[PDB]
């Protein structure tokens, strides 16, 4: 590593360009960027300072001359407006920032940007004006809570990733391949290695509930020679996040439980949030179910201090050759499509993750213009070519439909879902409908899909340009509606279940894997008047899948070793309508759609028959060159 050797170059021309008067007291790379501390606040000198060194600078008071915590959090409700009406502020000493939020940030970022110089002066701390959320994340509150006490730590941890990014000036790679760990035909444990003679990068790491009982399918493979070289001698440079679903994410502290990685895990703040509390959800079903969790919160907690955070758009360089840069996959808040610069820009890799390419009710349709393109990796969920998902709108109608047989019928809908994805997109279905006089009984949430939702809420700028509005301006909220009742606790629960009233059950998990859904399942499957609703992918191996197959007669093995048979004979029905998953014809518009004209597309995430389905197509149909590569498959891109 020469880091030191260039840092040595770079305090040179520094301390070149800035005013001598102004104490420099630090120079150095901390995360993705280049920080000068000094002991003198002041502009436009950035602007070149940076284009000159060809980095990312970032200007600070030197964290000595920051008053304290619980002494400049008093000096603030003093140098600013009641009326501003402060509902929280925190502090990161990691970044020396000061977190401010409140109901009207207008009189607290200064009706002119002035009183936000202004307290800016008094506490030297760098503020940042956040409107108050209509719904209060405990996620959220939690993470925060983490930053601002483990300071320490990060601010080591910053300093280790960036000398470490540039253990060596900009590198064009002599060789690139990519290996696949999990994730290829198959849906489940997406885990992709990124290969270069200078860097290794990992993108997405996996579960496969529906596998969980089997670690040789529910893992990425750890028995991969590359990947064990790769761990054991400390060269993973990154690990990136495409979303928060657990079959992309869901192996990620688990590589901390066990010490073989603390690096940088690159993702949108979103994706870190609902990643934080999906992972949660997890080993709690787990241990609900007497089952020994695969992690902690111990883990999860490492997670969050190892996490660096990039909007859609931000290009960050995240090793010697690797430039990063997401962009919005419309999949499920926060969902990123990974787009790599790799060595000198001709072999370019994007990485779809999941995606969608339509308008849904919460996003827009993913990003299809890039900078420059060579290699496309691209999800196939839905790949089959007889795999058209029904219309959004039929759907919908579909829906009310079935409701109102079951509502009739005297019965109750089950509706299962993630807490994070078709439960909010529901959510809206069911709340504009609300809006015109259609929602009679009421709408249960149980599965942590309340406290999902409220870290949508706390993301309005993620979310698309109707909805956004609609949030955060407006003081009505969608999701606010009170037609939606989260299920406090088992007690409630099951007095739901006992209850005679119909009503709208959404719960997670989506596939009956776990969680109170499959609760609702097992206790409403006998009687014929309730109807269950599957709004999204039923992955094989799932309790899920086997119901929607029409098997009337499910095992499944209960408490003590003793196996129990659920008798179905409520209504089974599907609804892909709502799906947050490109349908066949929107991958193969996509294809045709995306800019540049990729000279490769490699299909993955998806049944075995549909990727090589989809990539037979696009080759048959666009001419250009595909792949349906197998786990433990690697291919040299040159
Ligand atoms: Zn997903
Ligand atoms: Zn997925
Ligand atoms: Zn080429
Ligand atoms: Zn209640």
């Amino acid at each position: 590593t020469q880091v030191d050797q260039i840092l040595r170059d770079i305090r040179a021309v520094v301390n070149q360009m800035v005013p001598k008067e102004a104490k420099i007291t630090e120079i150095e790379f901390e995360g993705p960027e280049l920080v000068i501390y000094v002991k003198n606040p002041e502009g436009e000198l950035i602007k070149d300072l940076a284009k000159v060194l060809k980095k990312r600078i970032s200007v600070r008071p030197d964290p000595e001359v920051l008053l304290p915590p619980e002494e400049a959090e008093k000096l603030i409700f003093e140098i600013v407006p009641k009326e501003a009406e402060i509902t929280n502020i925190a502090f990161d000493p990691s970044v020396g920032e000061v977190l401010i939020e409140a109901k009207k940030p207008g009189l607290v970022i200064g009706k002119n940007g002035e009183t936000l110089r202004l307290i800016t002066q008094k506490v030297k701390w760098a503020p940042k004006v956040v409107r108050t959320p209509p719904l209060q994340s405990q996620t959220i509150y939690s993470i925060r809570q983490i930053l601002q006490t483990e300071s320490k730590d990060r601010r080591k941890f910053l300093r280790q990733v960036g000398r470490n990014i540039y253990r060596k000036p900009e590198y064009k790679s002599r060789w690139i391949r990519i290996t696949g760990l999990g994730g290829f035909r198959e849906v489940g444990r997406s885990a992709l290695l990124v290969q270069t003679d200078e860097s290794f990068v990992l993108v997405d790491f996996g579960v496969n509930v529906a596998m969980l009982n089997d670690p040789y399918k529910a893992f990425p493979h750890f028995d991969a020679p590359e990947f064990q070289y790769v761990l054991r001698e400390g060269l993973l440079d990154a690990i990136i996040i495409t979303h928060a679903h657990l079959d992309h994410c869901g192996m990620l502290p688990y590589l901390f439980r066990y010490n073989l990685f603390d690096g940088p895990i690159y993702t949108t703040p979103p994706t870190r949030d609902l990643m934080v509390l999906l992972q949660k959800d997890f080993i709690e079903i787990q241990q609900s179910n007497g089952q020994d969790p695969l992690y902690r919160p111990r883990d999860i907690k490492e997670v969050i201090k190892h996490t660096i955070t990039l909007d859609y758009g931000e290009v960050r360089d995240i090793s010697p050759d690797i430039r990063l840069t997401l962009h919005n996959a419309g999949h499920i808040l926060g969902s990123a499509i990974v787009h790599l610069h790799i060595g000198n820009g001709l072999h370019n890799i994007a990485i779809t993750g999941d995606f969608k390419f339509i308008p849904t009710r919460l996003l827009e349709p993913a990003n299809a213009k890039f900078p420059r393109l060579e290699t496309l990796v691209m999800e196939s969920t839905y790949g089959g070519a007889n795999d058209i998902q029904m219309p959004r709108e039929e759907a919908e109608k579909r829906l009310i439909e079935v409701i109102h047989n079951t509502i009739k019928r005297g019965g109750k809908v089950l509706i299962p879902a993630m807490a994070v994805g078709r439960a909010q997109e529901v959510m809206m279905v069911l709340e504009e409908y609300a809006r015109i006089g259609g929602i009679e009984v009421p709408i249960y949430l149980d599965g942590m899909i309340w406290e999902a939702t409220a870290i949508h809420t706390a993301y309005p700028e993620y979310l698309s340009r109707r909805l956004r509005e609609q949030i955060f301006k407006e003081g009505y909220n969608p999701f606010l509606s009170e037609i939606f009742h989260p299920v406090a606790n088992s007690r409630e629960r099951q007095d739901i279940i006992d209850s005679n009233e119909p009503a709208i059950i959404i719960a997670s998990s989506g596939m009956l894997v776990g969680g109170p859904s499959v609760e609702y399942f097992k206790q409403l499957a006998p009687d014929p008047k309730n109807s269950i609703i599957f709004v999204s992918y039923q992955a094989e191996g799932t309790l899920g899948r086997q119901v929607q197959s029409g098997i009337r007669e499910i095992p499944m093995v209960g408490e003590e070793g003793r196996t129990e048979v659920i008798k179905v004979n409520m209504e089974v029905h599907t609804i892909d309508g709502f799906s947050g998953h490109a349908d066949r014809r929107e991958l193969m518009n996509y294809v045709a759609k995306v800019r540049p004209r990729p000279e490769r597309i490699i299909t993955v995430h998806g049944e075995p028959q549909k990727c090589l389905d989809l990539a037979t197509s696009i080759h048959r149909k666009f001419g250009i060159s595909t792949r349906a590569p197998n786990n433990l498959d690697t291919i040299r891109l040159r």
